[PDB]
C-alpha cells in the first residue's frame, strides 16, 4: 500500500558489480535504507555535481543509517576512475547490462534523430529496510536534487 513501484522479485538477488571488486544485491541491503540514484554517465557534469552533492551529505545519511548506491552502465574501471577522481565515499553500481536500470524501469524512449531512442532517465529511488520502494524522482533535476532526497528519507524513517 506504501509503495509506489513493484519490483519484479528477481531484482532482489541480482549480483551488482561495484566499484571497488565486490559485488552487493539489494536483499543484502536489507534492515536500513537505501538510496539508490540513477544517472545516465560517468564524469558528466550532471553526475558529477550530483554525485558531489550526494557525498557532501553522506554524514547525514550515515545519521539516518541510510546507505547510497550510485547507478549507470559504465564499466566498473571507469566507476573506479570516476570514484577515485572525486573522492566519493559511497559505491556505484556498474549496471552494464541494465538489469537493476530495467527493473526500476529508468531506460526511456524518446522519439528523435527519425528513430526510437532508449536511455537511461536519472531517476532516484528510496527502498525501506524492508526492501519496499516507498519514493520515486523520475526526470531529475540535479540542483537541490540531493537536499530533497536527504529531507525526504528523514521524512519517511521517522
Ligand atoms: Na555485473
Ligand atoms: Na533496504
Amino acid at each position: 500500500t506504501d509503495a509506489v513501484l513493484e519490483l519484479p522479485a528477481a531484482t532482489f538477488d541480482l549480483p551488482l558489480s561495484l566499484s571497488g571488486g565486490t559485488q552487493t544485491t539489494l536483499r543484502a541491503h536489507a534492515g536500513h535504507w537505501l538510496v539508490i540514484y540513477f544517472y545516465p554517465k560517468d564524469s558528466t557534469p550532471g553526475s558529477t555535481t550530483e554525485g558531489l552533492d550526494f557525498n557532501a551529505l553522506l554524514p547525514e545519511f550515515d545519521k539516518a543509517g541510510a546507505k547510497i548506491l550510485g547507478v549507470s552502465r559504465d564499466s566498473v574501471k571507469s566507476h573506479d576512475n570516476f570514484c577515485a577522481k572525486q573522492g566519493f565515499a559511497f559505491p556505484l553500481v556498474s549496471d552494464g547490462d541494465e538489469a537493476l536500470c530495467r527493473a526500476f524501469d529508468v531506460i526511456k524512449e524518446k522519439n528523435m534523430y527519425g528513430k526510437q531512442v532508449l536511455g537511461i532517465e536519472r531517476s532516484t529511488f528510496l527502498l525501506s529496510p524492508e526492501g519496499q520502494v516507498v519514493q520515486a524522482w523520475r526526470k531529475v533535476k540535479v540542483a537541490g536534487h540531493a537536499d530533497a532526497v536527504l529531507a525526504a528519507l528523514k521524512a519517511h524513517a521517522k
